[PDB]
């Protein structure tokens, strides 16, 4: 039971290796976090295969990067309610938060 209140905004995910339409999707989320966590498990999902026992998994967090760029060109939408907008960006603003989702993901603080 229970509910509360918490508001969110709508993050876009998409990916492109190539250039062509097939192999191209978008995704949806709530937090940006969330949305760049596609990205990582990208290569998690990657890494299962390579590391079987790997329970959590673990590798450079840069060396995960080194898959974005062979992708054709990462972007992302972030929405800001401050004019209710979508902003295009590059995949190094995604290589950037990503890297801060595992900053917190892990510990930080923890409120």
């Amino acid at each position: 039971g229970s509910e509360g209140a918490a508001t969110m905004s709508h993050t876009i995910l998409l990916v492109q290796p190539t250039k062509r339409p097939e192999g191209r999707t978008y995704a949806d989320y709530e937090s940006v976090n969330e949305c760049m966590e596609g990205v990582c498990k990208m290569y998690e999902e990657h890494l299962k295969r390579m590391n079987p026992n790997s329970p959590s998994i673990t590798y450079d967090i840069s060396q995960l990067f080194d898959f974005i760029d062979d992708l054709a060109d990462l972007s992302c939408l972030v929405y800001r309610a401050d004019t209710q907008t979508y902003q295009p960006y590059n995949k190094d603003w995604i290589k950037e938060k990503i890297y801060v989702l595992l900053r917190r993901q892990a510990q930080q603080a923890g409120k």
